[PDB]
């Protein structure tokens, strides 16, 4: 209908904000999906200033009070091979390439105002990079995906996943480079920011709680770090989103129980509206976060009031479509209990049409945070079904790394019990799969794996092959795979679904951005063609000049839109 | 912006679209409707109309006067066109009885005499001539390419073949025996036939830039002219005949055309229609009846001389509007040639405006005066419509439309490059498209690759991609209709291939393709697609699910438009 084409639209339209940090002296630095795209703005209590001229991806995270900020752009239509381009904060819209930076992916990077520090990926490395007023330097060349965290002095401090799934922190220095990583043998670290003292404060989650600790760059020692108020280890947070030093020396840390979660400074709880938040920063000496929720799309606000800076209004409408939601432990084939989100639509019956919305990733959660997708189906008159299979983040590391070695294995079921829990709860009269990324892989894999479970299946920017796949990925990618997939080429070529094809028997919707650097179309076009071959049901839809990274408002409409409408069809059946 | 494309789209497919097949259940209209979302069968008493069929199908076969039943023919391979026959009881609407003697295949034509059913239909060895009457399932005859029924009278059949160079020849053959004469004629082709009451048959002949008709003796090929007793038909000079047919009174009744616009002749004689095109014309209460259609008007049935509707489909106030007004020119293409162009302005566009050229498929078809949904929603989405009939466009003479034979990607893409340049020239259009399904799509890919900067963008449905792998893949009458087009000639079907110039590729491309087509398969789509993406180019491609080349749905035809409208919408925001 075009009813749907318009609720599609204006979920997608309804602008989303997060928040990097402050600038120009005391404004907040802030990103929206705004006006069609993503760009960066300055914040200071009425109007945004738009800071770059086309859209971008992302910012570099500002040291505070910086008189510029760092533009990512995708400059290879959607191929992620980003440029970075410098805005002084007192000239918004006069853009200068950073030249001496080639395209690449670049993955993260802090600016201190001197100095830009950040990671990128090529064809040949990950490395960690430093541009300041001598030009470009590598300080490192990475094992796999790395981010910088913090700078303070010569610290760089910064978060790698460097094998097994696990995180380590690693450090380097800014003048001489180098590369010291730590690993823990009880997790992975989530967090880090330099304290004053020069040693990193990181959060590290084990197999079940997530904690604080205090790792000295010198020798690698840890110690837990105590905090004045108990608030926050008596929140016992199986997840820490997010911790940095604010300006006047507080440690603000989020952190993370269930899907849902909250602020602490100096260990003191700090009220926040309910749902997830990411960075705090102090603003004006007050402190200032994103929310988000099931129902609130990412938006700025003050704490502890809540009250709004920057929000993109939810039409009461749409709202109103998400009759409810609950969190439900889904029982999986082996006994875990899968974490799941549902949304019941108030579009629907009960029981009624249901999608089981499975996250990409796989290190993700579907968590109390708005979710555009979700909130289409639901808009559109479909439960959702949104299960944290094993890999995903938030339910602690056991739970996330159960997926290391075995994609299309393990998450799979939780993804199947979910659907069958759906059925056996009564939510769901039909289910349907979804999901984009990795989700479209698990897309994918239950419609070859477990043919008849579900009635149709959407499949977005999807894995297909881990071979040829790999073989087009950047360095980042191969090794991320390598990780994922354990190494072993059975693994990789038996958990492909292009070699399952033959097995399904649903109708499939393929939707991809031709220019995925990460999910290659090139694989879904030979997948395409054992599809057509072997009498398959299926559509496709390849998104132009565009890749997985979807930083406009047409283009979410482009991958979006033919999935739901392709559901409602399967719905008159 | 999105939302009211496909309110638009919607609502343009939507609406009732009639075509008159004949009379049968004594004294009912038999009526092809695309209504309720599907193409379906009706009876026509004069008030409500009856649904004969189930399930959609693609179409009837031609009934003999008054017969009490109908063939439906269905697409029983979710789009490849591997068809059954269903016949119905007229007296029994809605129950089917598939024709089970007769094995799916591609249905050509067929008519229903009410003892036999005579059709042409091919698989992959053959095109053949089919009788199917209460002994079973005869093989008549096997055609050297394409061929259709035209007629049935005792035991002489008429058709016409497509049996080379482009060429239509005449075939008779024998109902209870079968076999096979061939008519050709070296002044042009035979267009329609009607086998009059003396057992002769007659036949419109186009030839170089006009039509006439003829009489055709089966029994010693002897064809002299027919002179009607009212010298209308004469007079008129038309350049085509869209069809012929004796009525039950011996009267002949004729249809023919010029500049996209047809005349409705009995005996020679002027019956008055309702401007724009016409096809087959029954009696039916002492009266007169057509379908009749225009640019603006979606198939409809009405009655002769007056023409009143009888069924039509009504279209809603604001999309009649979009349509500022239609034009027929002539564009002058690369060897002066004149390139008959209908345009349909948009009153959703300013002049100049975007502007779309339309490529009709085919080839052997026409832009005409008539109903074009692809067009009229072009049109609601604020772009002007150009039609060029390039050479190999039927309605304008044999010479104009044998001009493409040997010659696909050649002269008819510079008629179509010419229209294209002509509506920027004359000041119609701010920035150029192309779009075009089937043949069209064909000349989509074709301008893109070998008229790099022309346009803005194409749009390249259900495309011609591959001359040589298409061949690979098709039916022994698509196998034929390949070797005519391309002269036989494999340097033609690489050379003409636009999978072979994909590198020459500069503007963003959207590709939609049914999975299912089995006149242009989706084979070769994928493999453009793997050369589009190996060579870095800017596309979009969307792959229709259970659909082949002939849509017989509602949200089959969305499936195939919106994403055409939308891509086009999304490219006039671009510079």
């Amino acid at each position: 209908f075009s009813r749907i084409v318009r609720d599609v639209e204006r979920l997608i339209a309804v602008e989303k904000y997060s928040l990097q940090g402050v600038v120009d002296g005391d404004k907040l630095l802030v990103v929206g999906f705004s006006e069609g795209s993503v760009n960066a703005y300055l914040y200071d209590g009425g109007e945004t200033v738009k800071l770059n001229r086309e859209p971008i991806n992302s910012v570099l995270d500002p040291h505070y009070g910086v008189g510029r900020v760092i533009l990512v752009r995708d400059v290879s239509k959607g191929a992620e091979q980003h440029a970075l381009f410098k805005v002084n904060t007192s000239r918004p819209g006069e853009e200068q390439r950073l030249e001496a930076v080639k395209p690449m992916r670049i993955l993260s990077g802090v600016d201190t105002g001197e100095a830009v520090v950040f990671t990128g990926a090529t064809e040949d490395r990950v490395a960690l990079y430093a541009l300041d007023g001598g030009g470009l330097r590598e300080l490192a060349r990475l094992p796999g995906f790395g981010f910088v965290s913090d700078i303070r002095g010569d610290l760089i401090a910064g978060l790698g996943f460097f094998g097994g799934g696990r995180v380590s922190l690693f450090t380097s220095n800014l003048s001489s480079g180098g590369l010291r990583v730590f690993d823990s043998g009880e997790g992975s670290f989530s967090s880090a920011s330099i304290s004053p003292g020069m040693k990193v404060t990181a959060g590290l989650e084990t197999a079940r709680e997530a904690r604080l600790v205090t790792v000295d760059p010198r020798d690698g020692s840890v110690e837990d770090l105590e905090l004045p108020s108990k608030d926050f280890s008596s929140y016992r947070p199986t997840a820490i989103t997010w911790l940095g030093y604010l300006p006047d020396g507080r440690l603000a840390v989020v952190a993370r129980r269930e899907g849902r979660s909250a602020v602490f400074i100096d260990g003191e709880r700090v009220e926040a509206p309910q749902g997830n938040h990411g960075r705090v920063v102090l603003w004006r000496g007050k402190l200032v976060t994103s929310h988000t929720s099931l129902s609130t799309p990412p938006r700025i606000v003050s704490l502890p009031s809540g009250e709004p800076l920057l929000e993109g209004g939810l039409p009461e409408d749409l709202r109103r479509s998400i009759a409810g939601s609950r969190l439900v432990w889904v029982e999986s084939f082996d006994g875990s209990r899968v974490p799941t989100y549902v949304l019941e639509s108030g579009r629907a019956p009960t029981p009624g049409p249901t999608v089981v919305l499975v996250h990409g990733g796989p290190f993700a959660e579907d968590s109390d945070s708005w979710d555009t997708f979700a909130a289409s189906l639901a808009a559109a008159g479909f439960h959702v079904v949104m299960p944290n299979y094993r890999g995903s983040t938030g339910y602690g590391e056991e739970w996330r790394l159960k997926i290391i070695g075995d994609p299309c294995g393990g998450e799979l079921e939780d993804v199947s019990a979910a659907a069958r829990w759906a059925r056996e709860s009564g939510l769901a009269s039909e289910l349907y799969i979804m999901g984009y990324s990795y989700g479209g892989y698990m897309t994918l894999c239950a419609l070859t794996m477990k043919p008849g479970l579900f009635k149709a299946g959407v499949a977005g920017a999807s894995v297909v092959d881990w071979e040829e796949m790999y073989e087009l990925s950047d360095a980042a990618f191969r090794n991320f795979i390598e990780q994922l997939t354990g190494g072993s080429r059975e693994i990789m070529r038996s958990r492909s679904p292009i070699n399952h094809v033959d097995r399904i028997k649903e109708p499939l919707a393929l939707i991809h951005p031709q220019n995925d650097s990460r999910t290659p179309l090139k694989p879904l076009l030979r997948l395409m063609g054992e599809l057509l071959a072997r009498g398959k049901t299926f559509e496709a839809h390849i998104i132009p000049d565009a890749g997985h990274a979807i930083n406009t408002m047409e283009d979410a409409v482009k991958i979006l839109l033919p999935a739901v409408f392709f559901l409602a069809t399967q719905r008159e059946r």
